[PDB]
């Protein structure tokens, strides 16, 4: 019917999922349940038992199998059905669909694939360096539904210079896309407006941001965040993720981590790491209140301080066909730098217009 | 997919529209923004942006444009793009829809038309003389959502006589209807039943109410309401119109206007202004109890007393084809006169049997 | 658009519907109102009237039609427009559809059919010897909506054996089914898990339960219950009955009446019957559970130790294809009894390794 992203996608936290009861994910048109086996590894399968239909979601674990609720039978993170627990043999076709699983960065991710194949070693998600090490906190998480969207609504910021200005208050001052394979990135590097305070990690009018956005797949993007602010730079790491739950809807998640300031106590590194953890979250909510209120362009007019939306969205593309399928013009090297100084000067002229009414 | 009517649709009135924020309306099957311009005059345009979709309904006006939040283009009231701010031309064919507006009678309307042409000069809506002046009161308005019907079962009501007794209480004793052009009208004389006793405009049965109900085009209809009490004729306007939300949901509104009773203080003249335009709504809900509650029928059943359904769903039908394709039988004057002997015997009888059984 | 089943279908029970007045439900993709004619008796139309569309569920009962709320006109219980109040006559098309009824077990029965026909003498829902007695109790009844399922997910149970142990936590010591002409069996014997306390009928180890169970039709379920407790015996009748609301929603119904012990005073046979009937809701909600929470499956995978589900569901289809079309192997006498030593052996060794841990 609808052909959802092949690619990794990342369905929350592990610590979410080790607990070790079972856990339901509606997504990709379907329900998928979620457990931990005995060796306490992640499993993922279609929730719905291929018996008679139960839901294996509100089952249990018995060992290495999820145990349907209905008539007790038992299903592995391979999908097959290990035992029958009435009857002498399982017939011999019992297989239902298991979904490849990656644990990493505290996360818990599942290849999606219309196709039917695996993942290639090629195609994962990179180790962030500097996760699970006292050094930096654990993801502070959030998530959501945004209905009447797709997925790609959200990709389109990649490439949305403009937006920082107006939806983020800061000038963007540096701003580059490079599309390469199955990654896109954005480079930037932005100060904050004098003339507004919000206290999100893009405020700062002294402190200039430096910003790298990289998305690893169709769905899966990575920011890291270094804020220069004094001598001393602030480091975080920005999640921006997404899911598809049906054609219509989709489940977006979003986490910071914070590396802590050396030199000082426990309780004060913490509590400063949280501090600025809330203000790179109030900064993605800013992006929320615009994705939940606005509608698809397929055919977006653009302007000359556009960044490349049309080749994005070519490069997005790759994963809404089949691999054999993709051509160079998808996945080729591209980059693209846009020259703010003209929409910099226009903002700073406005900026300061305002900052001249505002005392007089 | 669904066609909507060709014609003035009232979105609301004037004085809700000019403060000077933008608004979202629902409408036609799309998003719709009103503002006012510098010089205060009402613009429409459909809310979504076309760069790339941001919502110009949640935006602010700068100057005669509304402006989007997301990265804050301008357009006109024309659907124009005057001003990217932070680039330096807008793209030469940087237009969106525009709807033309008219505003009268305290009212903001709308020209729709499938075939995207403008209002022809002889299609328009009247001036209701007596709006605006010290003589009349100002409109009590209502409005409300009716799901699961189409526009056109509001309109079947031109011909209803009937239902004047057993939803508004009353004798119909006069029933004519004329079709014309783009007008449909009914003309009806009525006095109270003596049985019930329910504080509508129908209520009394020693005044005769004389009422001329006109559509001017497929939405909007005014009525014309006098009520002779003693000596004295209480005269009102009642508006009934409608605007399509989706093929499957519309809205719909009334409001009333009293003419004040002179020779005595505006403390009084108001105040009994208000009490009669508070009868007059209540008649309204008389027939949104019914509209709420009822399905449509292509294919009605009628009997030797009904008015002129199929002449009416075929005078209607004009604002829904191509206006080369509009034939004579649609807007030929076509005129009904309903004898109501037989009816107004069936029911003179029936409310002089409850009276009887009132007593004894 | 989409088939519903020919049989009769429960609505609620009578006394329920004697009031009189009129009652709307909603089914078989459409609205239906009920209402007693002056004589009592019960009849049932399309609610939606076919002059105008008005509710005549909405409407009042007057003599032994029921009479529309927006312009009066009767209707009488095989459809027939009985007066326009207002016309000198009737025209002599003025007909809806009227559903054939049956009172019958203290409740109210339509039949539906697709080709139009009447029910047939020999297709009927059986009088159930008890009923209307004093030794027997009244019903007590419950009713819900489940959406997102077919009707036909409740029937595979009729084939269900491994269920008892999982959902009602009961040995079936003794299952077979008996498929013929338009009735579907459940024969089964049970005694109830030591390792598990719930206050079911199927509760007690010490007592055998003996189930009769048969579908008169798509829709109806007859379950005739014996539970042996000491010498005595405890007879109660279950009743599992379901109609369609859509495609994609139905009504579920059941009810228990009990059998009062004699010897004994009023007050404590009617509350120990009382008592015993709350047991009997309870296991019946014990299946809702799994019902509410599970995806129809259209090729099921089977078990040695499954009852026979396409044999089940091709008995099942003859209710969904024209009479003419009926194959032989729908009808034909078909029986299969399953041994359940194997599953009773799997659930008495589980048993007791549950016992086994409960103590030490
Ligand atoms: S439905 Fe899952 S075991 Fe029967
Ligand atoms: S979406 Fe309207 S200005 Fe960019
Ligand atoms: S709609 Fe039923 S009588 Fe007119
Ligand atoms: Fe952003
Ligand atoms: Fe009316
Ligand atoms: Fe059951």
């Amino acid at each position: 019917p609808t052909r959802f992203a092949r690619g990794w996608h990342c369905l929350g936290l592990l610590r979410d999922f080790q607990d070790g009861k079972p856990h339901s994910i509606e997504a990709f048109g379907t329900k998928l349940v979620v457990f931990a086996d005995s060796k306490g590894q992640l499993n993922v399968l279609d929730a719905y038992c291929r018996h008679m239909g139960g839901d294996l979601s509100r089952g249990e674990v018995k060992g290495d199998s999820i145990a349907c609720p209905f008539h007790d039978w038992r299903w592995n993170g391979k999908g097959k059905c290990t035992d029958i627990p009435y009857a002498r043999r399982v017939p011999p076709i019992a297989k239902t669909r298991a979904w490849t699983t990656l644990e990493r960065n505290g996360q818990l991710y599942v290849w999606n694939d219309p196709q039917g194949n695996p993942p290639p070693e090629d195609v994962t998600i990179p180790e962030i360096a500097g996760y699970g090490t006292d050094e930096w906190t654990d993801w502070s998480w959030k998530s959501l539904r945004i209905k009447g969207s797709h997925c790609r609504e959200i990709v389109d910021n990649v490439v949305d210079m403009a937006h920082f200005f107006y939806i983020h208050y800061s000038f963007p001052r540096y701003f580059k896309n490079v599309f390469e394979g199955h990654t896109a990135t954005q480079y930037m590097h932005s100060t904050g407006r004098e003339d507004v305070i919000s206290g999100t990690n893009y405020d700062d009018p002294n402190a200039e941001l430096r910003s790298e956005a990289t998305y690893f797949g169709p769905s899966y993007m990575i920011d890291w965040l270094e804020s220069d602010a004094n001598g001393q730079t602030i480091e975080t790491i920005l999640i921006n993720c997404h899911y598809p739950v049906s054609n219509n809807e989709f489940v977006l998640q979003y986490g910071a981590i914070v590396k802590k300031l050396p030199g000082v106590s426990d309780e004060i590194a913490a509590g400063m790491a949280e501090q600025f953890a809330e203000g790179v979250q109030l900064g993605f909510e800013q992006d929320v209140e615009i994705w939940k209120n606005k509608a698809p362009i397929d055919n977006p007019l653009l302007s000359e301080e556009d960044g490349p939306v049309y080749q994005l969205r070519r490069w997005y593309q790759q994963f809404y066909v089949d691999v054999e399928d993709i051509t160079e013009d998808m996945t080729k090297r591209f980059e693209f730098e846009i020259d703010t100084t003209r929409a910099v000067a226009s903002w700073q002229k406005e900026v300061a217009e305002n900052l001249a009414k505002q005392a007089e």
